[PDB]
């Protein structure tokens, strides 16, 4: 590529597997959203929430790819995997999940960083540092604060808990 | 489900294997969007007119998982396939693919219609009818009417074809 | 701590350091500010000079603490030591004091960066870039500017120059 | 000073104590907040709450030191002790915490008030009770307010109770 | 200076080298905007946009200025050298020309950063990241894609292709 | 050129040299504005004064350019040459130097219109006249104000002088 500079072929590549995490993990926020529109859910802001993570993550794999254009490399999709579970069980479950998931998607960042480091692409080590990585940070906090709080309201078993946690927090 | 009547489950399953189907456009429209921003492509209004197809095609996917919902049938998700190509070779032929996938996807929507019918579920043919068999009437013959143009403006190998297309038609 | 990664010991305890430092730092400014706010002393737009460099820095203390919770870290806080001196003795001896308590917070700073980089953290080396280290090299860069302003003028002992630069650079 | 008229040194001194115990009041209040935001307690109105009551105690401090100036006494400041605990233990208890904190405020005041008195000075004894003596008894009675409520609702063990209340009282 | 610290010999040299090179590049910029203004050329809009180009560079020029100031550096101005051209030859050559520029500017730019981590100046390091190399990589992109389109449009032999990019890419 | 008509080629290559000699004055007054952002110099009204002494300089270069191209001559670029000093040694110092430059500046257009004349170049002479004579008297005398006030105030060595000049004339 005519505009190609101190962009390693292993940063590429590793771009290209980012891309499809970021998909798959958008798809199952998408599924979590669903999952609380059931009429035998039925958590309206349980569903909004996931709806909204899946959203940000959408955004972030697309800001990967046009990172791949303006750097001169080549986007090579793949496959996204379906989620590992249709039925979520609960609110509790499902933000344990997300929580689970976020931290993977942090910990493929992070060596997606510290790659850029070892290649000496400090380009791709900001825009890593300026758009992800804080952004996951918070998104983790967030999710440990309402794990947290569901789990001290009694959450999955007490009936009030993940109903007044829609309505209060995720309201 | 206590919500669930008239609700065939040969219906639900093919609910099901459309919104894989309207997932696995919004994925291919989605590759097309980002392969014109390339800087060896590099056309813009190519790259958000594909964009705005792929967009279409989730809203059309998520309003699938919400008729499920409200029908009390049960989303079941899969893969989301790659797309047959990462280049799309030139905006015509990108169009090209583009009107083909519509004529695939509609197929798909019209056998979801005729099994709606058999099994006499009226909500279910109106609902496609509403929301999906004209939208992609529409799209079909607005790529019928980009693919005319390019060709007879020489595209792909007359140089000043996509260019002025892009810049005219879908600016 | 469920929220915990990438994040070792050793920067959770250096984060602590700085926080003690930064509510140091924002004493010893407010010390300075009320000195010059004496009868014997009045000069009002040192005062609020000061007085503005310590908020600036208790929000940079509790910047710091919300990144401990951020990324799962305890805050643990020590005693807030008594500045140097209560008596300030000139604009110009406080303004050369805030240069020094700025170089050593500063020199501070940049070891934890170093401690960052050290962790392969850079979540924490973004979070000093972005927030501390830029504002500490604008902040010592002013008070040098004040310190050459003052000595020029004839400070301490010419009459008219604390008087002068309060009313016209402070003001 | 050529201000100082009819100020005791026994009164300037104790009011130097008193700056000193504000302060100190201060850096409760900035520690139970920051408790509130841990991600394993993740009560975000009590941490505003707390941040707020901190901010009123800060603003205390810095009356007096004005009241200092004012009256031609000299600051003398000293170490700012770190609170009892890092570790609030749960809502209830940060208020009950607040509460006696916040009364061996109010007895402090109210010798400091004795002694004004003593020594004849009016105008000290005026400042403690337009500015002090009310606000203590208004913050005192609300944590005693909040203090019942959360007894009566069943914190801290109850798991609804300090989420409810932090979304209904502290909201 | 007073104000100086963690700042290394090299890095100030190494500023004063870029600051050159940038109103090297200004210079560049400036006289291809000249030459699309020249009656046998007479390409306005490739003339604002190599103008617009210049303004960037000097822009960028005057703000390592600025950060040598900050640091404490002593700025150490050069010749800046005439361009390579007068006579720029067409919209395609210019825009290639720009390219190479770019990408040797970029070049300086990344070996600058290399030598601020090789010192352990992370202020140096972050200055260029947030200022200097995701614009450079964007501007480089930008050029790119100008290439590809006037290349496939055939410029600059034929007549209608600089003509209508002038008028509608960069219109 | 098809353009050209009673245009000389000493004019010509006059306005030529005339170009690099208002780019060499913006050279000198932006490196006489970053030393006055000095921390050991820290005049800011000086560093605007000068900076706006250098855009002006910017804008007659370029107006001579435009001349240039409007006539059919042909623009023939050199290098800038680095101004005499990069320390300027104060304020009056400053001042001085710009006085200076600018009568030299001011010889070169009387001389340009001396030949505009010779060569009966009327709408040159008239260009000159409009843009660049009456401009250049205007700021001579104000840079002889600048100076004859500097001078009585006892700059450079009156620690007052510049400090008051900075923020009462130049503010
Ligand atoms: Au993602
Ligand atoms: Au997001
Ligand atoms: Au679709
Ligand atoms: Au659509
Ligand atoms: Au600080
Ligand atoms: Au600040
Ligand atoms: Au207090
Ligand atoms: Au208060
Ligand atoms: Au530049
Ligand atoms: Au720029
Ligand atoms: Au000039
Ligand atoms: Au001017």
């Amino acid at each position: 590529s005519r505009v190609r500079q101190n962009f390693h072929p292993d940063s590429e590549a590793a771009i290209n597997r980012q891309i499809n995490l970021c998909l798959y993990a958008s798809y199952v926020y998408l599924s979590m959203a669903y999952y609380f529109s059931r009429d035998d859910v039925a958590l309206n802001n349980f569903s909004r929430y996931f709806l909204h993570q899946s959203r940000c993550c959408t955004e972030h794999a697309e800001k990967l790819m046009r990172l791949q254009n303006q750097r001169g490399g080549r986007i090579r999709l793949q496959d996204i995997k379906k989620p590992e579970q249709d039925d979520w069980e609960s609110g509790l479950h499902a933000m344990e999940g997300a929580l689970l998931l976020e931290k993977n998607v942090n910990q493929s960042l992070l060596e997606l960083h510290a790659l850029a480091s070892d290649k000496g692409d400090p380009h791709l080590g900001d825009f890593l540092e300026t758009y992800y990585l804080n952004e996951q940070v918070k998104s983790i906090k967030e999710l440990g604060d309402h794990v947290h709080n569901l789990v001290k309201m009694g959450a999955p078993d007490a009936g009030l808990a993940e109903y007044l946690f829609d309505t209060h927090t995720l309201g």
